[PDB]
């Protein structure tokens, strides 16, 4: 079956513009990132500060920001959780959803920063909103029934040994909440002709979940046949950015090959699962294998690879520009 939205290839001019990172932008990205490079375990003050920073940053860009807050039982007793949902144009029927988790693992060995997991993805989402704000605010005025939505899930991490009951607290909660929140096309602005909308879940046109990003030379694959048409756009954008000489590599004439033009057979537990179960299309931008530093005390700022981050930011900016025709 074809993708429901006809995917217009990004014009050369727009590819080149989205693939430019100024010195200012690097500074802006890193300043944003600094806010997330702190331990932010559920229940903590720094976690509350990170949540408030996400909310403030997006309200400042005139996005609609909602907090889905609830208390949930855990192996460590009742804990407070708050998903942050930011929507550029709430009334637009369909959403391109980008997502990540903002909580950090409570690591028994010691203080855990979770730089790839997922401080970098958090900063990448905010950086996208900030750096594309002008074009996004113009797109919002079109009445075309499509918008951008950012979801920062809380409580993705297990408190003790991973289980279905001890993990994905925020995403399980939100998926249920949105499934039970009924709506229809006539209540919404410009749904696509043959859309089947019965609840808020159905308005998630695709969810692009970023996780474990920031390490050198990640390998992505298409995890879901459902979203192969969208995944192939990431492969294409990456290829075009290399053709254009806009990727940072250690030597001339090398190319990035992050997005493999292949599928892989693997099952990863992450925030997409509760939405996958309600047939939300998923693109899971997570490396395979996981970064070497995964769930170790070395998942910290200095083990980040800045040229990779810059390259990923270009791909993501170009992807959002392509999808939303910015």
């Amino acid at each position: 079956l074809k993708w429901p939205r006809d995917l217009r290839p990004l014009a050369h001019h727009d590819l080149l513009y989205m693939g430019q990172i100024s010195e200012e932008d690097r500074g802006d990205f890193n300043a944003t990132l600094r806010n997330f490079l702190v331990p932010r375990v559920v229940g903590s003050q720094k976690h509350r500060e990170v949540r408030e920073f996400i909310v403030r940053s997006l309200k400042d860009l005139d996005w609609d920001v909602e907090e889905d807050c609830f208390d949930g039982q855990t192996p460590h007793g009742i804990k407070p959780f708050c998903n942050v949902i930011a929507t550029l144009n709430p009334s637009a029927c369909h959403r391109l959803v980008l997502a990540c988790h903002y909580d950090s693992l409570l690591h028994k060995e010691g203080t855990f920063i979770g730089a790839t997991d997922s401080a970098v993805p958090c900063a990448q989402l905010l950086y996208l909103a900030r750096s594309l704000n002008g074009k996004l605010q113009n797109q919002k005025t079109r009445g075309d029934g499509l918008t951008l939505q950012l979801v920062f899930f809380d409580g993705e991490e297990a408190f003790e040994r991973w289980s279905s009951h001890d993990s994905l607290y925020g995403s399980r909660h939100l998926a249920q909440k949105w499934h039970e929140d009924r709506t229809s096309a006539e209540r919404l602005e410009s749904c696509l002709e043959r859309s089947e909308i019965a609840n808020q879940i159905d308005r998630m046109e695709v969810m692009v979940l970023l996780d474990l990003l920031g390490a050198e030379n990640p390998r992505f694959y298409s995890y879901f046949g459902e979203t192969q048409p969208v995944y192939r756009r990431l492969v294409n954008i990456e290829s075009r950015l290399n053709d254009a000489g806009l990727m940072e590599l250690p030597r001339r004439r090398r190319r990035t090959n992050y997005f493999s033009n292949s599928s892989t057979v693997g099952f990863i537990e992450d925030d997409h699962i509760p939405f996958l179960k309600r047939s939300v299309p998923i693109v899971h931008i997570i490396p395979s294998p996981f970064p070497d530093v995964w769930h170790t005390l070395d998942d910290n700022e200095q083990n980040l690879h800045h040229p990779t981050i810059s390259n990923l930011n270009k791909i993501f900016k170009a992807f959002v520009s392509e999808y939303l025709q910015l």
